[PDB]
Order: C-alpha cells, then sequence, then structure tokens
C-alpha cells in the first residue's frame, strides 16, 4: 500500500512555497514516502543559475520538514528511468517537455506552486517601510 | 511516559537556527509532545520591536516542521503558573531572569541558539558578490 514519491529540485532558501509543495507530494497517496533530491551546487549554477546556499545548507533545513521521509543530496540533475528502478520510485511529483516521458508511463504527479511568499518577497516588505 | 514541553517565542522569518533549537525541545525525553508557543504581533512590536512576519505567516511555516506537535497561537507572552496548570506543561524549554521561579520549580528546560545561519546573514551573503 506504500506509494514511494520523488521530489526533486534545488530547495534553495526554503520558504512556505515549497514547503506546501512537499506536503502536497507527501499526501498524494494515503500512505506514501516522500524522497526528497537535492541538486548540486555545480550544476544548479551550470543549468539554473547562481544559488544562494551550498548542497549542504540546502539540504540540512530538509531534514527538519515534516513532510520528508528519506533525502537524496545530491540527486541527479535529470531523472532517468533507470534512477526510478534502482530507488523503487512510483510516481515523481513536480509543478507541470521533460517530463513526458513520465507522463507517458504513468508515473508523474502534478504538485502547486505558492507565489508571493518567498524570502525576496520578504525583505521587500521590510525596506518598503523606509 | 509522555513529557509535555512548552517552547514559545516570535519565531520570526524562521531559520536552521529556529529549528534546531525546536529539535532539541522535541528530543529532552524519550517520549514528547513539543507545544509551540507563537507571540502575537502586537505584544512583540510593544516589548521586543518589529516583527517582518504576521503571527499568521508565523504560524504557517511552524505547521511544516517535524518537531511540531502542536501550537499555541497566539499564546501569552508571559508564561503564568495556570497556564503550565491548564495546559499540563511539565518543562519549559528556551535558551538560557525571567525563568527565575520555573528553574525554582524545576520545571526549565535549556535549549541551545544556532548563530550565523538567519535570513538577514543570507542576502549579506549575496550582495558580498556585487
Amino acid at each position: 500500500k506504500n506509494v514511494v514519491i520523488y521530489a526533486d529540485g534545488v530547495y534553495d532558501m526554503l520558504h512556505l512555497g515549497h514547503m506546501k509543495q512537499l506536503e502536497q507530494a507527501k499526501k498524494l497517496f494515503e500512505n506514501t514516502t516522500l524522497i526528497v533530491g537535492v541538486t548540486s551546487d555545480n550544476e544548479t549554477k551550470l543549468f539554473k543559475g547562481q544559488v544562494v546556499q551550498t548542497l549542504e545548507e540546502r539540504t540540512e533545513t530538509l531534514k527538519h520538514i515534516r513532510w520528508v521521509d528519506e533525502i537524496i543530496s545530491p540527486c541527479p540533475w535529470v531523472v532517468t528511468p533507470e534512477f526510478l528502478e534502482k530507488y523503487k520510485i512510483d510516481y515523481v511529483a513536480h509543478d507541470d517537455d521533460i517530463y513526458a516521458w513520465l507522463k507517458r508511463a504513468g508515473k508523474f504527479k502534478a504538485t502547486q506552486r505558492t507565489e508571493g511568499v518567498s524570502t525576496t518577497d520578504l525583505i521587500v516588505r521590510i525596506l518598503k517601510n523606509y
């Protein structure tokens, strides 16, 4: 009955948006194990852009989050079929193409984003009082 | 065997320091219930100073934290003997006098702070690259 869910990401400067998204992935089925993958510093910089917190800092925050059952850190940048088999992953959860092959196989689960909750947005509120 | 631990605070812009401290309070005994109290906006501003996130924002983050079992929000600004009895609280956990009466009664548990992990410290790292 236990469904293994994999959610990968940078998880830089974790905020309510990340957390609600992890909650959604964890609650995709009644009984789950949520594995969270944390991207490496080098690959994040190479493909996405600047990352603020190091791999170790981003990974240690996630350890304190209720919905997180297991962590793969660093995780691969691109999910592969072999990777799903190795870790016995039933579904990949991500906001909604690099996921076409996952949808085709029945293995993709959409989760939503939350906007306007980020650390950037907060300091704006701090300075907008000056 | 279940020990009720109460940890109150502002919990503004929660970071690794808050989280490690909550972990410590939760792990003070083998079997615990950690109740977290979140101070009101008005009282925080009146007695401590500016608060960045509203009561509701600070409380919703704490809901996603593994160590948190129960939340009192808003909580009283000052702990009282009556309050400990009402909620059946065995120990108050806080970094180490407003707690003298708690120590005298055997009801105070020290937890440590973690420094240099705060949201302020992060943006400094962001700008120090310019």
